[PDB]
């Protein structure tokens, strides 16, 4: 009756930590009620159930019927979390008195009765390292700074109210956050209380060093890395396992291998008699600390690709295509993981959610048009099945052509005027115009078949959430204009720069495309002959000519002196513009790259920004 609704309150308030609720639903204390005063029944939970960190009390089977005019009996199960874990299968029983009560030692945990005790020990796990393929730590344990306030030290009265008003607008709290965390209950005078992590004290606030989590590159690799947080119950929902207090991976690789990083923290919760004898184990773990993953990803790379896209929006991807060894995945701009990780106001997370850049996306797992770039992928193809002629020139007046009126007011668009283009000349300039002509003298049969020697439809083997690469929307064009859009990397193509620089492989490779690997010990995958070798010796020289032209697109990379095969490119939606460049050491296969600046301004260019790093590159990946 009313009985189903004080066991169900009663429940609720020790599930919100509210143990002073909690009591005061509790029977008298008397032989035919409650075993303690409602004082001791505070203390008890206190110390049980806040030394375990008992959070998620949820039962069932709730019984309930009469026994006396004055009592009525309640039975149900129960399944709660700790800092051990769950437990669960817990079957509680007792009665009610009028409502309120009969509180009994068996109400902490089923087979207490007494002067039984709990004892609870613990030994922590450690979370496995994220690192580099040097050693660098990507994700690791930090030496960090708390603040926090000795109550017995800010002062007595007004004094105290205004050293927490200072302390709360000078390290950005409320006030009324200090004072919950100085209340709580088992806080104590001279106890250091921690109020916050950060990167002039009022009285009584102090600075303590401890340990957490810890991004050396912030920003520069937080969309690959991740951030961890504060388990909540809908985690241990989905995973028993889970502890009630630990962290868990929300995002990046610290979500993708939460499991492998965060071992198992273990100890023992158990029942003993007032002396400590073992009366019952309720929970037993042997701790296991976590495995440290070891990645491709060369931190200094990863930082420089990072600092490069100057806070702009765009992508950076460099590898060792040979072996396929992922060295930077940069997407910019970023978001601060370690203020993710720590103290995040609602004021700040709704700002990175506003942004419309939108530095929570990973734009290196994200597909795009690879852009004009795309034109050597239907180069290589079309020199393969002989639709193209190197030899061969094309008229080309002009900076816009259009196959007939039925394009409307649609044209493909090049930048400059030189009227007689070869393959060459196309890859020097980047002229677009060529390349359409060429595709929709190919044919869709001619450039599907080609294409479908890379990694459309793949799913790479890959720990980073991302969509297969794709073609069109369909399966076929069923558009002239969509085919020879598609030949110089518009359309509907969507490759994501880490799908780019796999297929961009092959100029590497001698016509094998090499797959992406981020794991440092994980096996070379590769696929023969995707093209062929024909294409790969006219292509790469051209490539060469990008950089050493004094006209070719890529011309100022020229002046570094550093051996380099590049084509740059755009992508252009309907009047935003995407900017790319690939770019790779011809002679020694060292190194590749692919960068994109997304919704470029005006004068910026992924090329104008790409030097330091093709230094850094060309200096330590021969």
């Amino acid at each position: 009756e009313a009985g189903e609704k004080t066991v169900e309150q009663f429940v609720q308030a020790l599930n919100k930590g509210d143990y002073n609720k909690a009591a005061e639903m509790t029977s008298k204390k008397a032989a035919n009620k409650s075993a303690l005063s409602e004082k001791e029944i505070l203390d008890k939970y206190q110390n049980i159930y806040g030394a375990a960190d008992v959070k998620g009390l949820q039962i069932s089977n709730l019984k309930v019927d009469k026994k006396d005019d004055s009592t009525y009996s309640f039975s149900y199960k129960a399944k709660m979390n700790t800092s051990l874990g769950e437990l669960k299968d817990l079957s509680y029983k007792g009665t009610l008195d009028r409502t309120t009560i009969n509180w009994q030692p068996n109400l902490v945990f089923p087979e207490m009765e007494g002067n039984d005790k709990v004892s609870l020990t613990t030994q922590e796990a450690a979370r496995g390292n994220i690192i580099d393929r040097n050693g660098e730590p990507l994700a690791t344990t930090g030496k960090l700074k708390q603040l926090g306030v000795v109550p017995s030290k800010l002062g007595d009265g007004g004094e105290k109210t205004a050293n927490i008003k200072a302390i709360a607008s000078s390290f950005d709290l409320t006030e009324d956050a200090i004072n919950q965390a100085i209340s709580q209950s088992w806080v104590q005078p001279d106890y250091f209380v921690p109020l916050k992590i950060i990167d002039e004290l009022p009285a009584g606030a102090t600075i303590q060093e401890v340990d957490g989590r810890y991004y050396p590159l912030g920003e520069a690799a937080a969309q690959l890395i991740g951030y961890v947080g504060d388990i909540t119950a809908e985690d241990i929902d989905k995973n028993p396992e889970l502890s009630s207090n630990g962290k868990i991976g929300r995002s990046g690789l610290e979500m993708a291998f939460d499991k492998d990083l965060r071992g198992t923290t273990g100890g023992k919760l158990s029942i003993t008699d007032a002396d400590g004898v073992e009366k019952k184990v309720l929970i037993e773990h042997e701790v296991q600390n976590g495995k440290d993953i070891k990645l491709t990803i060369d931190a200094k790379a990863q930082k420089t690709a990072f600092d490069s896209l100057g806070g702009k929006a765009g992508s950076t991807v460099a590898t060792t295509p040979k072996t396929g060894d992922l060295l930077a995945l940069a997407s910019s701009p970023s978001y601060d993981p370690n203020k993710m990780t720590n103290g995040i106001s609602q004021e700040d997370y709704k700002a990175y959610e506003e942004n419309p850049e939108q530095p929570f996306i990973s734009r290196f797992a994200t597909g795009y048009a690879p852009g004009s770039t795309f034109k050597m992928i239907t180069a290589a193809i079309g020199l393969d099945n002989g639709t193209i002629d190197p030899n061969e020139v094309l008229t080309i007046n002009g900076l816009k052509w259009q196959k007939d009126s039925s394009w409307g007011s649609y044209q493909v668009t090049r930048v400059s005027d030189v009227s007689q283009v070869d393959l060459k000349t196309a890859l020097i300039y980047s002229d677009n115009i060529y390349a359409a002509q060429e595709t929709l003298k190919m044919g869709e049969k001619k450039f599907r078949t080609g294409l479908d020697k890379f990694i459309f439809g793949e799913d790479l083997d890959l720990p980073i959430s991302m969509n297969p690469a794709q073609i069109s929307n369909e399966d076929s064009f069923n558009s002239d204009i969509l085919l020879a859009d598609t030949g110089y990397g518009q359309g509907e193509l969507l490759i994501n720069p880490i799908q780019q620089a796999a297929m961009y492989s092959v100029f590497a490779n001698n016509g094998t495309l090499v797959y992406p690997k981020l794991i440092a010990d994980k096996e070379t995958k590769d696929k023969k002959n995707v093209i062929g070798e024909t294409a790969l010796q006219t292509i790469v020289p051209d490539l060469r000519e990008v950089v050493q032209d004094v006209n070719g697109t890529a011309h100022s990379l020229s002046a570094l002196g550093i051996p380099l095969a590049a084509k740059t490119g755009t992508a252009e939606i309907k009047g935003k513009e995407n900017s790319f460049l690939f770019a790779f050491n011809p002679d020694n296969q060292g190194y590749m790259m692919v960068s994109m600046l997304e919704n470029k301004e005006d004068d910026d260019s992924a090329t104008k920004r790409a030097s330091e790093l093709l230094q850094y590159l060309n200096q330590n990946y021969q």
